[PDB]
DNA sequence: GTGATCGC
DNA sequence: GTGATCGC
C-alpha cells in the first residue's frame, strides 16, 4: 500500500510494497524481491535506518 | 562476508 | 556454479 524507494543498478526505483514478494535482513541491510511485468522478479534494497515499517513488519512475520 | 536472488 | 547486486 504505501512505497519503498531504493537505488538499483543505478537509479532511484519506486514500488509499492504491495508488489514485495520476500524480504530479508542482512545485518543494517533491508533486502528483497518484488513482482513486476512480464513474470519477472525485481530485486532491491534499503538501508534499516528510514526502511517502511509495513516493509520491516512483512520481515517480522515470514515464516527462509 | 553477509542472505538471497537474478541472469546467466 | 557463480558474478553482480544491495548496505554495511
Amino acid at each position: 500500500m504505501a512505497t519503498v524507494k531504493f537505488k538499483y543498478k543505478g537509479e532511484e526505483k519506486q514500488v509499492d510494497i504491495s508488489k514485495i514478494k520476500k524480504v530479508w535482513r542482512v545485518g543494517k541491510m533491508i533486502s528483497f524481491t518484488y513482482d513486476e511485468g512480464g513474470g519477472k522478479t525485481g530485486r532491491g534494497a534499503v538501508s534499516e535506518k528510514d526502511a517502511p515499517k509495513e516493509l520491516l513488519q512483512m520481515l517480522a512475520k515470514q515464516k527462509k
